[PDB]
């Protein structure tokens, strides 16, 4: 079974509160350290099946099992903008101290995200693996240049949770002509953590305030990817769908292209943010 933490996304609101996506962690009290500092007065508990949660009282004074911590708890993390190291430490009287490590990202309310499917969109095709999946040409250079203009790449996986750590290793090992894949969270479809892609992106959209549109563009390889992005606030002009021949359709302009050509027009399609 899985041991680790799905990448966590936290967003600072314009009133300075914090909202986050659900914490999915798997290995009794659980303590937290962020950027190698122990966080005081924060703890999680664990269900029999191994999933962990934040205990929170409801108005009837019953303990509710929350995956989304309150803003006050999140403020105690002292998160920095961007990537942060997070470790969860489960203490058991029978099995001792157990530690898992993951990634927690802090964005601002005006941060702009660019979504990328992994399988079929990064890999060329959509249980026995060695990490040698072929990668579409030129995708690392393009995504690098998107990130350099101020956007944040967010990766999406629909593979089972057993493959999550493998997917992270696969993306961080890609090297194309010296270019690498920009670091960013890998979100996991909630069906794999026991219409799902569209529910996930709407969840992500909703940790940002309603008066901004945080998801700027999306890269996919199926028509269902396009629908998921549209209903999460991406304009059709900014949805890119690639096929197994590495031909990219820019849906809005009904244009055919490629990662290489999109990269040529990077300042047109992904203009630099201030």
């Amino acid at each position: 079974s899985f041991s680790g933490v799905v990448d966590i996304i936290v967003v600072r609101q314009p009133d300075d509160s914090l909202k986050s996506m659900p914490f999915h962690i798997r290995f009794i009290n659980i303590q937290i350290t962020v950027n190698d500092k122990k966080i005081e007065d924060v703890f999680m508990l664990m269900l029999p099946e191994g999933a962990c949660y934040f205990p929170e009282l409801n108005a009837k004074n019953e303990i509710q099992k929350k995956l989304r911590p309150s803003s006050a708890i999140l403020k105690k993390f002292n998160l920095k903008n961007g990537y942060n190291k997070i470790q969860f430490i489960a203490e058991s009287d029978l099995q001792g101290k157990q530690l898992i490590e993951g990634k927690i990202y802090l964005y601002n309310y005006d941060t702009k995200l660019v979504i990328s499917d992994v399988n079929g969109t990064v890999t060329k095709s959509d249980s026995t693996i060695i990490g040698k999946e072929w990668t579409h040409d030129d995708i690392a250079e393009l995504y690098t240049n998107i990130q350099k203009n101020g956007y944040k790449m967010v990766y999406l996986s629909s593979r089972p949770l057993y493959f999550y750590n493998y997917t992270q290793g696969y993306l961080k090992g890609i090297i194309q002509n010296g270019f690498t894949m920009p670091d960013g969270p890998i979100l996991l479809s909630p069906d794999q953590i026991i219409e799902f892609k569209g529910a996930l992106l709407k969840d992500l959209r909703r940790v940002f305030p309603e008066e901004v549109n945080p998801i700027f563009a999306g890269f996919g390889n199926r028509d269902t990817d396009a629908t998921a992005c549209l209903y999460a606030g991406v304009i059709i002009d900014n949805i890119f769908i690639i096929n197994e021949q590495s031909q990219v359709e820019i849906l809005g302009k009904q244009e055919k292209s490629s990662y290489k050509k999109i990269n040529e027009k990077i300042q047109e399609l992904f203009p630099r943010l201030p």
